[PDB]
């Protein structure tokens, strides 16, 4: 019952005052909960460029959280995924952001995240009907976050015509491919439309929007949240007087825009952003000049974990499961604060996509992989690469 | 299947007449027969844990129960109706390459490996294959240096008796076959005697039926298969204990075989009437030349040339010319090794199998390279939310009741 009673404070109503140093124990679990919904994006994203479905989702929407390990011992992850989101980019971006079959299912678009909503049981457990937008992040160079600023008037309107945004985040959020069934509408508007459907469906209940993302996903989650609140997409179409809170839990966030972006953000009453930042991770410094941060910061230091390989590197300091292990055991970032896991979070999760744990933990490095990389024996004895569950992504009946 | 082609021809398919008339060109039944036993050797690779970060590196992933279904040999394998009755473990008194004995970095054993299995047809398989077929499958080499195969000769009197005291065997094959570890529950008895005992149990169980022994192996497994077949026949272990006058045929289907012993080993082999060995040899694979000096080959040879496959990436390398699934692809489509013979698949064998442990197919085939792996490398969410490395099915390997 504790999360339901306190959810507005846990979602940042008072900017997490009193809840960060030391870390509030409910908030410790709350942050990990939304970080898991961002990691689920990595766990479904096909990164095998030898596959024709590289850059698509492995799993379909149906029973999605059960398929990525978020049902067992996750009594609060009672969400239904209602829509997958796809993105493209008019400019060239790193393969860590858009990755393609070495040939394919698409030449220019990737699966870029999903929209989900609590079912009736999850709504009871969380205190409110929670709409989650989870933006997929970076896959395995700090020069990848290399971008000049661009004017964002097409997002924030003539009334905010001085706002500028990183050209890469802008391009992934806003670009379309008229020839594509996936990105003929851009990632932005796919999200806005589906969030609008859910807000209208649940217009008579208490509702929240929580947006999740790591690395690239953190930038998109920050941009998405600011867009939604600034343009009033956190109101049901038929109830323009009912605003719902929009909170982003973001991890290892690069910066998103300039000082005018920060100014716009600072005037929005209904938005809150908690940026969890690992002190040895350098990606939150980029880009290193010209940009402003927005939101509240929560620092951790995974070098204090006795489970993590020392010294770490760019990958291990950045990786999202490393972050969530840091949240799980952080007792502060001062030299005297001693790391201690205060939730039952399996350390082995750290090694999904890195060699991050000490060898004595006995967990193989970079272990996440489909059985046989997806190759599967068929009923006629043939062997086919079955690394993609079919899902037309049609609107669900509601 | 309805005509029982294999049951009717099994003695010839198992080499009764040294495969005369069946190799050039390749007899169609024999094409499928060779692949059948090569799959039983490949099953040893498919269960062998090669992840040295695991405590169970060097052990079997799967248990004996429903073994062939677990390694993909049930669907569309109507003839693979075998029960695995015993796992076989080996050690070495001398240091050997990691491709032969592989150990955890840290572990379940410091000196032994899973080294193969013994299986037997069930009553349905016995009907389909024409006899009660006892299979010994020796596990082979894991992933490369041809010097890994270069050992000197040792006297093999402990195997073949003072009556054959001139026979010499490769020191490496001898050591893996014969070594024991007194402190190990796995190799306190050597791999040789584990196999002899279990084959003996099965011959005695089925003493009143028609029986065959077929021994399978690739690379290291091919050498052990050849050595164990010669041991078994030379020492009379192909007779049930209570019927010393009932010999059964011993046939070894081996793939990419290094040489095993010297000229006296070949002379011993030539005098055994009940043994047959068919060595399938890929011409661009250099391993069957090793060791190059001092050794003889035994048995009948069946050459193939996977360079003729339009499915295989060109040029190949040591690994792709040697790999067992490449060999079985070559068998599936060989029409001869002459320049003018054109490769053509004459069985429905999925080309994707080639890429289990190599990048062997042309990129146009759209099959990922080196694809064989457990889901999540065996990491598994448990019912209490913990995540544990579950890459080993428990099997105490106790004798089955028969």
């Amino acid at each position: 019952r504790e999360f339901a009673k306190r959810w507005r404070d846990l979602s940042g109503q008072n900017h997490w005052k009193g809840m960060l140093q030391p870390l509030d124990q409910d908030l410790r679990e709350y942050i990990i909960h939304y970080g898991e919904m961002a990691q689920a994006g990595y766990d479904t994203f096909n990164i095998n460029t030898e596959s024709q479905f590289a850059g698509a989702s492995i799993y379909s929407r149906k029973d999605f959280f059960a398929k990525v390990g978020l049902e067992i011992a996750h009594p609060y992850t009672k969400y239904k995924v209602t829509k997958f989101i796809y993105a493209t980019s008019d400019i060239h971006v790193p393969e860590s952001f858009l990755l393609f079959p070495i040939s394919g299912w698409s030449k220019e678009s990737n699966w870029m995240g999903y929209v989900a909503v609590t079912d009736d049981q999850g709504t009871a457990l969380l205190g409110r009907r929670d709409i989650v937008v989870s933006w997929r992040g970076s896959v395995q160079w700090v020069e990848d976050f290399e971008f000049g600023l661009v004017n964002a008037i097409k997002i924030f309107g003539e009334r905010n015509d001085q706002v500028q945004i990183h050209q890469g985040w802008y391009s992934i959020y806003m670009s379309q491919d008229e020839r594509s069934p996936f990105t003929k509408t851009n990632a932005r508007d796919q999200v806005l439309r589906e969030v609008g459907r859910l807000l209208e469906k649940y217009k008579d209940e208490e509702v929240s929007i929580t947006i999740c993302g790591h690395s690239l996903g953190a930038a998109l989650a920050t941009l998405s949240a600011t867009d939604i609140v600034a343009n009033g997409y956190n109101r049901p179409k038929s109830r323009p007087d009912k605003s719902c809170p929009v909170t982003a839990f973001v991890f290892a966030s690069p910066r998103v825009g300039d000082s005018d972006f920060r100014k716009l953000f600072s005037g929005l009453e209904d938005i809150r952003v908690l940026r969890t930042r690992n002190l040895p991770d350098v990606i939150p410094i980029y880009p290193p000049i010209g940009y402003s941060e927005v939101g509240d910061e929560f620092p951790i230091d995974t070098r204090k974990s006795p489970y993590m390989k020392s010294p770490g590197n760019l990958a291990t300091f950045h990786c999202l499961e490393g972050y969530l292990h840091g949240v799980a055991g952080t007792q502060g970032t001062n030299k005297a604060d001693l790391f201690r896991l205060d939730v039952e979070r399996a350390i082995g999760l750290v090694n999904k996509s890195v060699d991050g744990l000490k060898d004595e933990c006995m967990v193989p490095g970079k272990w996440r992989v489909l059985k046989n990389k997806g190759m599967a024996q068929q009923d006629d004895g043939s062997w086919e690469l079955v690394d993609h569950e079919i899902d037309d992504n049609e609107d669900l009946d509601f």
